[PDB]
């Protein structure tokens, strides 16, 4: 009797995920939410009682155990063409795809940014995912040749501007005190010195680690505005922070904003490969959809889906409290270990993520001392704790950089980095710091 | 005491897939498969016992059922900027990723093509792969304007060209008895009214959907050879026909053929999203590589391993073999249907997986006749079977094409396809068979 | 659309098991199996959403991994007062119950028993159950004190009745040709010389390794009635022969069974640990099970439904059919083996399942040889390749059989025993056959 | 590379599990646990790569679902002769049983009962447990008839003695205070009325529902060790009472027991279905397996070894902490509700899980009240809440109680059972507390 009634509670809940589209703001159990992806994969074609199929894609499974790690979703989003539209042989897929972009727009807003139009994930890398977005531009503006970058030294946010077909205009970074900043008088003189016609947009960068901190997109969205130049940013883990993504909206506020795009796994805990592609504009956000090519992998989708579901915004809420919290707290333990060492943490409050100690005291001259302390945490099983010396030469995609990892060609010194993530616990900190000490107290 | 030596019997069949990279003649049981998995996943470092992380990409992972879906890979593929680069905090799927990469050129060897000298897995569908084939070919041939393309109705192949920024020249096919084939004169032609200069490259297709039949690649590659342009061949879902493969084998052999591109769900039976990019260069194959930014989705590696390892090259020999003896099944079974109905099964010899029947006793002129039998097979549970009806009319991306789906403008008649693609059962074909009649008397 | 009018096909299968309680007839998929049981367990009141449990028993599970492999099914089955009750708090798992007891008496009807009456899965294997339905026995018999007990060398069975408290009277096999069958007589004079009121039952045994064969049960079914004495079937592994059955069934026919017992795992290749008690009298398989104290694990019970669920009827007919014709070949083989060895297959006709293959030219007088051959089978990974030299002594629960493993206290010859159980294939036989000359050319 | 030296820290874990067996003080990982459990099943014979079986158990599973939710562990525990003994098919599963077993007596000394001598697990729950003791005392004492059993109205353990085939003495309880306890003139009479030789044992009761309490172990001890008969103590749910265990403790120092019985289920957040039995004769424990007839199922054995691996020693002692604590909460929280409707909280203090408050002020007799507040609780999704009138009458097997679910013939007042039992949680108490007092003002 209580039987068919219980499961209505279930029903209920599913049923409001459905006609509102926003998060559960507590956790589904697991009950729930397993019901619920049955449900839909019982939904695709390939799933039917008595399916027959004559094509080429019909959606086919070899091993069971494939089927069954993916929940039996097999046909992937979208369509031949268009990524976004309902695949026929799939309702069940493209219904997912809904769901998940639905709650990640909904979570986008509660994380600071709440006048963001459209967003849609997409199975890429961030790096792609910003590569997607020059490919689009390019049909926009075939004049540009040129996209001006604020430095940041991450290889990947840098190459897909090449691997777009495009050429990198690298603005210098200003160093304000202990921090480096959006250069904004080198940018405006570049738009003159290039023209408007001739720059494909600007691609500014958010979430970054120390002493950069993030770009100035209030001035940038100004300057975008004004000079009609497309603005793209580069938001890789800004998501997790209440100043990255107050920053986005106050530039869609002041300015020009077209797209800033996240990675998936950073923000929300999921295997790498899959990001979000975010705007302000519904129209444009359609446009780079549609630029792609082909039917995409529903995995990143799939654990999206399944990560916000469980977690509920009030699960995600309290993920990003506790970030904070291990911020101030790894800022604390770092202020009194670095002082101990006659180091100190350099000042860089306008980055919210990322922090850096000064690596001063390092003879790396003489007995390359910086970089055997590199090697020595990732042994000692300590992993993210970016050590970046002086005068670092990298070349990439013919590119060469002087001072790589410092985002400047002569940082004041050799330093290293430790953030606050989201999903760190405090026994991260904790085993960092002691394993920094014993790793410290080995090479001075 | 029999116990530890049992496991010594798992251990030899693992060490014997590290030391020689090909599939086992005969599957591998699930228990070896999983045994193997979690041996690699706890290389990973998001897997060590006692971590501590205190970067912005550790792997973390918020839901369980996320996690042991993907048996606890997390880190995905490559490094920050190069794809096929042994990651550091991932010991375990980088070693999944050259694994899977060397078993499926294993396969392409045994599928027909011998002397293929390199391939990669991507997790992107075959459109964006080719679109990442433009987009590496761009940096090499600077001033290329154009895609000379063999006309071939699939919006994805044709987007991939534009979505990369070049400029399809479409090049129509020649009715030669009911096939339609290369344009050989029309292709040379072109070369010359444009300019070897000018050409990005030559962009042929393998598998399709008769009354098409796979593109002359022998005279294209020489073509190719003698222009020096680029050779681009679309092999969607060719791997699993010996025609299809020996074809691109001999175009390797008598001229140029820089690479091919296969999709893994139409080839592998495993979820869509994503493919192979394969060549015989082997460094303009790791060029492509190297040209996608970003770490990249380890989920299609895994499955197409996962795939592989259960089924032995004899279970992808067996697969093989079916399909061609379904094919024929699936054919005789057409010409009986067929003649039946005053229709004919088209002569199409070249094209090894696809079919076709007339359609001519169906009056669409004055009641829709060839249309309403398209949705009343999808009704009946029948999927991949394709109405081509005259004078269709589709916009892809500004291209207008007339006659679509009939890789042609004016097509002597509308008709059915039908395919044998690998892992079809006979009770697909009896089933069709069955409801095509049943739709068949319900029209005319 | 299409997707909702999916579910309604699962919903379809689903109704139809409920109502008539027949197994399918083809097997289910698994899509269908698991979104039934899903549904079963979100009944159980552990389950439900708005729960909050004050009690000593309400289903709280410390793992997930626990939790996931038994499907969140935790309550058990019955009540601490009876297991063919309904659980109050667990709907889903006493429907689960009910249904499976409903399936397995379905196939026993199948499997040629088609009078059955009444039948429940007991979470205890054959043995145990074998001393529930002695114990039910006592208090319905005060002065029983015996069992009499035709001699099957298996410890099991045998001390069911000492674990039950009752005392064996074994019973001594006539050699028959080759076969030892049931001493008629013997049964009859016991009967007469303890008298009736001091047996507690007549134990007899179906199933069994040649050279016994399933006892006489029309003749014993005859003295049971005629005495008023309780006859209790061992029938551990009879399902899967249309022999055994036929002979229960005319022995219920002619004369009087009790209760019939059945091993799970041996009959339905799931795990050890469950079996069917099932019977005639209704009433008294009520008994039986109202006998049991407390609620019972719900393990065994659910991997049979799963297993009926996804062979279907036809499933496990195909394998029966299977098992009887590889026990045509096993024995075509060992017949001509044993040639090859001047040893010969014992003619044993009256037993469907199991086969004896000659000794005699072995001198384990002399030289374990016998004893060797056995062990060197073992080593082989050969196994239930049971070896059985002359005068054998084994003593259990304090009471000593000669020539154990025979049945006999003095038999012929030593031989080797091989049996086709269902699920065995050919290349089990061939490994088999294989092996075992290796083996006796190695011995000699 | 860091990759292999991974694998190094899981075969730490495991390695120290083996020597030791004892429990982990910190839990598992999943990756340790899974790894481990895949090593064991790989060691049982039906998992061999090369085996073939001609047997008639040879651990064939049909469904690769049930397969895997089982870890491949198919063969059960022990062999038809006994248990405790190791498969010789089935190394795996045997190790598997010998370290649950280990890390339950871990458990148990850690719970309490600190000079326990052996237990070992048996996958029958509380009731069928205590008849296997019952069923072996039979054959060591064969004049006995009777059972001396202080009364507790819980179906499971009453039958239990007639199960097992004796006759329960019901000896009542007297009230002191609020409490219900062992009447020790009226045990102790009755052994010296029936006389020594007729008592199989006396069987007393630790864990049991307010207002009675544990029995006087200590008194009975003392009894049974001077009148040299057996103490069997049922203590289903008392392993996670620090009071009830040092309870079993005190008796063993001072007088005699001779086994306690425990369910896993309720001390452990396992599936029902298993049991462990423990002692302090080692010897006599032995006996009690070896009459056990046949193999067994492993399911209860893995599901507990699964969960203790994972909480480990300290997270089963968190757990004990928090149970003490919502113990405590949710009797001040019942203190606290029954004024405010002139009940009181019934004074138990020697019963440490479960709790009484009255019923006084509902007029059963005019108007089911207590009745109706019990089926109203049960409506509002609360369980384990027990109602309990005055003058209940219940027969089992023949044998009439009055005032049933209250342990004795007359008692002062109607009352509602809540007891804290492992694993409740702080809502737990606030939605019953919530659902009462709303049921309260609803009846009244
Ligand atoms: C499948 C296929 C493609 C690739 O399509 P995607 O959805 O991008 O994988 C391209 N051309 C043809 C003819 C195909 O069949
Ligand atoms: C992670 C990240 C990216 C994106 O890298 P992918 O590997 O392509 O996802 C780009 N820039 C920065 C600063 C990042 O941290
Ligand atoms: C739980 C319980 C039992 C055992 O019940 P089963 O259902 O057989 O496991 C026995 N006595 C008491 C007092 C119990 O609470
Ligand atoms: C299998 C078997 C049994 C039952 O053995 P268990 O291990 O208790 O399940 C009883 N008698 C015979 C002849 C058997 O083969």
């Amino acid at each position: 009797r209580q039987g068919c009634e219980a499961r209505r509670s279930h029903e209920h809940l599913i049923r409001l995920l459905l006609e509102k589209g926003k998060c559960p703001e507590n956790g589904w159990d697991e009950s729930t939410l397993e019901l619920f992806l049955h449900e839909l994969a019982i939904m695709d074609s390939n799933n039917f009682l008595g399916n027959c199929g004559v094509g080429e894609r019909e959606g086919r499974v070899a091993s069971a155990l494939v089927a069954r790690r993916h929940y039996r979703f097999i046909h992937g989003i979208g369509r031949s063409g268009d990524i976004s539209a309902v695949q026929p042989k799939a309702a069940g897929s493209s219904l997912l795809n809904k769901i998940t972009n639905s709650l990640v727009l909904d979570i986008i807003k509660l994380a600071g940014v709440h006048t963001v139009a459209n967003c849609f994930v997409v199975p890429m890398a961030t790096g792609m995912s910003l590569t997607l977005c020059f490919l689009t531009l390019r049909h926009k503006r075939p004049k540009a040749k040129y996209i001006i970058w604020p430095r940041i030294d991450q290889k990947s946010c840098f190459k897909s501007m090449i691997t777009a077909g495009f050429e990198p205009v690298v603005i210098e970074n200003v160093l304000e005190g202990d921090e480096l900043r959006t250069d904004l008088k080198a940018v405006e003189a570049k738009v003159q010195e290039l023209g408007p016609d001739c720059i494909l947009c600007i691609h500014s960068t958010t979430s970054c680690f120390a002493p950069r901190v993030p770009d100035r997109l209030e001035e940038l969205a100004v300057i975008c505005a004004n000079y009609d130049i497309p603005h793209i940013v580069n938001n890789a883990y800004g998501v997790q922070s209440s100043k990255c993504m107050h920053l986005i909206q106050q530039g869609a506020r002041v300015g020009r904003i077209d797209a800033f795009v996240q990675s998936l796994d950073k923000n929300f805990m999921v295997p790498v490969g899959g990001a979000i592609i975010a705007g302000f504009n519904d129209s444009f956000i359609q446009e780079i959809s549609k630029m792609y090519p082909g039917r995409a992998s529903a995995s990143p989708s799939l654990d999206v889906l399944i990560s916000l579901l469980s977690l509920g915004s009030n699960g995600y809420k309290k993920l990003l409290k506790e970030r904070k919290e291990m911020f101030s707290y790894l800022s604390n333990q770092i202020k009194k270990l670095s002082e101990a060492y006659n180091e100190r943490l350099l000042h860089t409050p306008h980055n919210p993520i990322s922090l850096a100690m000064t690596l001063k005291t390092l003879d790396e001259h003489r007995d390359k001392a910086v970089t055997q302390l590199g090697s020595m945490l990732f042994t000692r099983q300590v992993s993210g704790a970016r050590v970046v010396p002086l005068g670092s030469m990298q070349t990439v995609s013919g590119y060469t950089f002087r001072g790589f990892m410092s985002h400047t060609n002569n940082y004041p010194c050799a330093y290293l980095n430790a953030a606050s993530a989201i999903g760190m616990k405090m026994q991260d900190v904790d085993l960092f710091i002691k394993r920094l000490d014993r790793c410290l107290k080995a090479v001075r």
